[PDB]
């Protein structure tokens, strides 16, 4: 994919994540040149601008240098601007026009971008299917979370979207994924024999799936609560993991493959209640900061006596012979006590003590993120004249995770998003959860802004067998 | 042991054995006060001398220091000598006279080591048994190797040990022994669900134990000759290996439980035939500068046209559920590439291969000496954008062996020391192939000093299903 001419076509150029997120993480790869030489960005948005205008609004964020201005002005050399509304085949059909005014824009490989607003994915997605289609070069879209809310609404805009692109066009992206050690978990996992047949009920006694934040929702709280931490990370992101980690011999470890081995351990999930799933919700921080003074309610733009979850811990089983009956756990949340992506696998003490109740579980940490590194808490005897075992960490271990995602998203891997199928099981798991929140609006329980989240969260992994030190 | 009073009884404190490896052995353990505060030394032999003597003769290989003079001095302040024959009780009941003659001496637990020459053994532990022992406290005895040549000799020699002292008096010393590494063997062994399901026969494909020294026989070899390799080295050190990695259900990590383990394992090998049988003999190097100009051959003291060998690989198959059918391999040697002693642990590749053939077989090292270290040589995801893996070294890790085996025999740890009955079947394994040994006089095929060993020994490795990459 370095010969053929792309286009990066970002929807809502204008818009606050264009500009804070999308154009500096393709100025990153431009800087480098990851993305194709031959790479043009078109972007688009109602609001009548100009390239001089975006540069002006977007060169802080950029963060260039005097060093390299010469290579931003070359950046800037490729972009470009288009004016016009969302749901109009006349602007649509003059951004086809402008695109294909383009260095062979008809085969360019238009790769889309949704950066638009979540209500009008339905229109722009049929606007761009009629009219938007190359028929020379592969047309990806990129569509971004959440897709839709319950599972009635979620299997509605999946079928439109299948019915308009088929899966290899659509592409589910999600920015959490780390992409780097989600990767070199599967090598630790398919590539060994010391960690493979222990990948079975009887060894492994659970995993543990953490995705923390250190930073609330200031500002942009307005785009959370219609949402809520479920839908945006848990039900995707750490669904994910779990697939991932319990995905059952892919044969093949191709993407279809190990997508297909995600829809068999999620079709190999029951139904869960709210009996596994607990809510949480931060305030004010006592020992308040720059922006931890506040807590979620008091961001001015979250509506009053909304119900709306940041934290959520819910524990899926899968009913397959190799994963039957054996425990996992889904952990998240915002404004947590410290960044952390982690995936715990505890295994069993070996049957029969013999170090007199020395023998602490066995672990095993992808730490995604911040600091990547893998390493298993194995315990080995301590040096000196003893016998006894200490519990030792031993580490086993670069663009960053969105541009790698984006390189991705060129290459065609589609590894690492969710599939139709995926999402629709996915989303029939917590059906009940789910019309249950959006019967009764259930209430999460308060926990402190920068804690490590609710105690009922630890409480549910202990529930579960997972033992703390 | 730190209060009550004990005598290292080196008998032959004249001989060679005693001046280069005891006494400074005693000395490195006493200079740091690992022998206890009131411990006593008291040599014996047929030539007349003295302990200024014993000083002139045995300083220059202390290595020492005029700073630590004083701790030298006040380490030959608690020395001794007497004077006498070997095989007559009126010079053993001067020793004995001269022993109770002590600060406690007849309290004292007379740790007797028999350094004397092997051809006495028999008389020497006769007399002891009737004339030296104190009924006050324990008793100990470090037997030297070889414990015998044949089945019926050895036997014999063990029978009327074991009539003369219970087994808890009886200590089958093997300086090479690690203790260290060994023990840390014990613990990766036992308290890892990582490991722990998976040392069995489906997943551990084979075991090496290797056993090499960069030094040959300069000198010394009149001593090798009548022993041969087998009976000095592997027939001990190395089935202690084999032992220490097969043994099933270990239970209390005690000696007791680890020996009749060792029991249970030798007890679930069938006879060696000469089928799995590599002998090899070393000669000299043109290239060579020091002793390496001169081969085993070229030793004045070594009797011409003999047949012992000094390289042995020869492979066992435990006969029970756990390990049936597995290939534990045998490898050592005298005047090799380098300084070694490793147990690879070669796990299975895992069914079904999706990384297109890059999975290599995992190992797990375990450096007994030199330089002490675990490492697992697992296969992990190097860096980059490609979705493959790289085989890495992953490491996963204070007197030395012969001071702590002396400590261990002072403490009454008796789990390193082969047992009677233990050796009763490894020998009466070896007995059809070692009885073929001594009637045809086999010719072990030559190579070269400061070589890797024979490549019969590979070919063997080869045979039971060892991979080299």
């Amino acid at each position: 994919h370095q010969s053929d001419t792309h286009i990066f076509i970002i929807m809502g150029a204008s818009g606050d994540l264009a500009k804070k997120k999308i154009y500096p993480t393709i100025w990153w790869l431009f800087r480098d040149g990851l993305l194709p030489e031959n790479t043009f960005i078109v972007g688009y948005a109602r609001s009548r601008l100009t390239v001089a205008d975006i540069r002006k609004q977007s060169e802080p964020f950029f963060k260039a240098t005097p060093e390299e201005k010469l290579k931003l002005e070359d950046f800037f050399a490729r972009n470009s601007y288009v004016a016009g509304q969302y749901d109009d085949a006349a602007s649509y059909q003059r951004l086809n026009s402008h695109m294909n005014a383009l260095h062979l824009g008809s085969q360019a490989n238009r790769l889309f971008y949704l950066a638009l607003p979540p209500t009008v994915y339905e229109a722009v997605t049929k606007n761009i299917h009629e009219s938007c289609m190359s028929q020379i070069g592969w047309n990806r879209i990129i569509v971004e979370k959440p897709f839709g809310r319950d599972l009635q609404s979620s299997d509605r805009l999946s079928n439109h979207i299948s019915s308009l692109f088929r899966e290899d066009q659509i592409y589910r992206i999600d920015h959490y994924l780390g992409k780097e050690m989600v990767q070199n978990l599967m090598v630790l996992r398919f590539a060994n024999r010391i960690f493979g047949p222990i990948w079975n009920r009887d060894n492994i006694a659970c995993v543990i799936l953490t995705f923390k934040e250190p930073f609330g929702t200031e500002g942009r709280g307005g785009y959370f609560d219609e949402f809520g931490i479920i839908r945006d990370v848990m039900q995707n992101h750490l669904l994910q993991m779990l697939c991932l980690v319990a995905m059952e011999k892919p044969a093949s470890t191709n993407s279809d493959d190990v997508r297909d081995e995600k829809v068999k351990v999620l079709k190999c999930i029951s139904e869960v209640q709210a009996n596994n799933v607990v809510l949480g919700q931060y305030v004010g921080n006592p020992d308040g900061e720059g922006e931890a003074t506040k807590g979620y309610l008091d961001d001015p733009t979250v509506p009053r006596g909304s119900t709306t979850a940041t934290f959520a811990a819910v524990v899926l089983y899968v009913e397959n012979e190799r994963w039957d009956g054996v425990p996992f756990i889904l952990r998240c949340g915002k404004a947590l006590n410290e960044r952390k992506a982690e995936v715990r696998l505890q295994f069993h003490d070996v049957a029969g003590d013999i170090f007199h109740q020395q023998c602490k579980r066995n672990e095993l940490v992808i730490r995604v993120q911040p600091n990547e590194a893998v390493y298993t808490k194995m315990m080995t005897k301590k040096p000196g004249m003893f016998f006894n075992p200490e519990e030792s960490e031993l580490d086993l271990t670069l663009p960053d995770a969105y541009e790698r995602l984006i390189l991705d998203v060129f290459c065609g891997s589609q590894m690492h998003f969710v599939r139709s199928d995926e999402l629709r099981e996915a989303w029939r798991i917590f059906t009940p959860l789910l019309h249950q929140i959006e019967l009764e609006k259930p209430k999460p329980i308060p926990y402190i802004y920068g804690s490590r989240g609710p105690t009922e969260a630890d409480e549910l992994m202990k529930r579960v067998g997972f033992q703390y030190e």
